[PDB]
């Protein structure tokens, strides 16, 4: 309820995957479901959880790839600012 807008829509199929109901999401309301996806689909390495694999996910297959480290911010944004429908660059 935040004035906020829709994510992609592979993006709200792995929400619906989840469990989760939507049209519009902020990065905190995806990764409240992102993170219980990865965690139920097993989508990260137990003792590298610092790096998730989602190269074999929807998500991959949408851009070609999508794993990445989760301790790099400015590789991350740059891809979420093409999942998740926003303005800058
Ligand atoms: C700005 O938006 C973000 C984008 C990417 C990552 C993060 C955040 N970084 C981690 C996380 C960090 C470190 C780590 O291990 C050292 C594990 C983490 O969780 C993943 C394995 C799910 N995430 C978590 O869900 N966490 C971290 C906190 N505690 C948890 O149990 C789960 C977030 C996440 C992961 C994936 C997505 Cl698509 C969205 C949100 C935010």
């Amino acid at each position: 309820q935040i004035n906020q807008v829709r994510p992609k829509l592979p993006l709200l199929k792995i929400l619906h995957a989840a469990g989760a109901q939507g049209e519009m999401f902020t990065v905190k309301e995806v990764m409240h479901y992102l993170g219980q996806y990865i965690m139920v689909k097993q989508l990260y390495d137990q003792q590298e959880q610092h790096m998730v694999y989602c190269g074999g996910d929807l998500l991959g297959e949408l851009l070609g790839r999508q794993s990445f480290s989760v301790k790099d911010p400015s590789p991350l944004y740059d891809m979420l600012r093409k999942n998740l429908v926003t303005l800058a660059t």
